[PDB]
């Protein structure tokens, strides 16, 4: 269940359309959720949406409630591509649509200075903003971790199309690794085995390029920023894009959970912990810690009962 | 996108509702395919079809095209409990509605008499059936499989509720198992690490019972049946209904896939074989030959295209 949206871009100079998905008990409070921007939203809404809602969904959820946002694409090579060039890594000229490439930046100013303003007073938010970007919608992500955005706090890069423009681009994006010292970021790659490489047919230098980045990025550990990569040698380019998703939410939502199986002042420092990584205070959403309370009150459950009341007190 | 269904049950004696999603492509071709039946349809239908469709769109498709059949429930205790009882394993008594237990027999009956008729008469379907039961829902898959029913030849049982009825029901299965001599069938058990177990709160009794009998059918290894169960520890009796479908849809039509990186015969052989392991005839997808071939006849690949176009012409 999602609303349609269309939004006036005075930077990008066209109309921008958008899909929102609210969670459920959206209307029933006044809780303010955490915000997931994903890419290709024409491609990718329908399963990456219908994931995230069943992963959010039930009396243990896995992941905590979000506002889901699909950005719609007008121009892809101009928005997500953060350089300019008219070739491919083997120097065969890329398709005519190369002419429009080294848009990334804009395409970002649009997202933090147009979308996310409108987004944030319509809705409430959290402060809590993620990008999901699979493919070229990857290097949306790196360019956004590379020029320091401020909007969001952690990023989701599908297999991300790091052979273009390289070794230019790349050798930017390893740059601002070595530089390090991010302001409480996370970083996430999926890193799949597709026996392709564009330009160069039957051959796995887009693999490699992920696979060597994400070995620097761990050698080379920068302050300030939660990395984690995982490779998928059964999954393709294009396939990665939903279990890629799935683990790379679980991962950076896990410490989220509260066993009920434990007391109030371990949860309070837990989403302490949550806050200093995130960089914007976490406290834990009041839906689940209702259910918590329900399943405890229902249960006849302990002191648990009111270890609950008093922590969702103290959050309120 | 699905079709919104009805059909009067005579044996049911009530009206069952029921939605379809025909593969992409459907219309475009006198192909048939294999049909996926998902219970528990009003809550599982969406995110279930939005990744099966995934799983097998584009170029590389992981797994191959189907029809996706959703049975909404009306009385789900009635329909989805193969014996009868009013108590929970503890002793103490199930809700209300225990005392229309042990309709899964009349259940599967409407699927094979009437259900699964009506969508072969109106839909070209290939001979392959599948039936997807979580929970309540997985305990249909094993009645089905106990039962011998001939319509279907795989079964999903994503964290079935053993427990319900027990020790009684699981014996009857266990009987089944050690009898053995399965006519070509496949079953994957998808196990989950849940908290609670009904009517004993905190409890991992219903893990238990599903460990115990994989371990069974592993040890005893019945002949014509191919099995395989997964564990997921890290997930819940109801969020394990999404990555089980995503492993065991994917490791039965894990052989499936043509790497024509290869001969005509060692595809006659390999779909000579995954006939074989259904009982019923299997050949390769049209669609997914025309995809083949397109790649090689694009990319100027040898005579790679004229042995694709060699397999099209045998398959005809
Ligand atoms: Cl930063
Ligand atoms: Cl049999």
């Amino acid at each position: 269940e999602y609303q349609s949206k269309r939004l006036e871009s005075r930077l990008l100079k066209e109309t921008r359309e958008y899909v929102i998905a609210l969670p459920e008990g959206y209307a029933q409070s006044l809780e303010a959720y955490p915000v997931v921007y994903l890419l290709d939203g024409e491609d990718q809404f329908d399963h990456m949406a219908s994931l995230l809602q069943f992963l959010s969904q039930g009396t243990m959820p896995q992941i905590p409630k979000v506002i889901i946002v699909g950005i719609h694409n007008t121009n892809r090579m101009r928005d997500y591509t953060p350089t300019h060039t008219l070739v491919l890594p083997s120097g065969n000229k890329g398709n005519p649509q190369y002419q429009h490439t080294g848009g990334a930046g804009r395409f970002l100013d649009f997202i933090e200075k147009e979308l996310a303003p409108s987004i944030e007073s319509q809705l409430r938010t959290n402060g809590i903003n993620v990008l999901v970007g699979h493919s070229f919608g990857g290097l949306v992500a790196m360019e956004a971790l590379r020029t320091d955005r401020p909007l969001f706090s952690a990023y989701l890069a599908l297999d991300t199309s790091l052979w273009f423009d390289s070794p230019h681009y790349l050798t930017l994006l390893e740059e601002r690794v070595v530089k390090g010292d991010f302001k409480q970021k996370q970083l996430f790659m999926a890193i799949a085995n597709n026996p392709l490489s564009p330009g160069f047919g039957v051959s796995s230098y887009h693999k490699d390029l992920n696979l060597a980045f994400a070995d620097k990025l761990t050698k080379l550990a920068p302050k300030g920023l939660g990395f984690m990569a995982k490779y998928y040698p059964e999954e393709t380019h294009q396939s990665v894009s939903h279990i890629g998703l799935y683990d790379g939410i679980r991962h950076l939502f896990k410490d989220f959970a509260i066993d009920i199986y434990f007391s109030k002042q371990q949860v309070i420092d837990q989403y302490g912990v949550l806050s200093e990584r995130f960089g914007h205070k976490v406290t834990p959403s009041q839906q689940y810690l209702e259910q918590l309370i329900q399943y405890s009150d229902r249960q006849q459950l302990t002191e648990r009962k009111q270890m609950l009341e008093g922590l969702r007190q103290h959050f309120a």
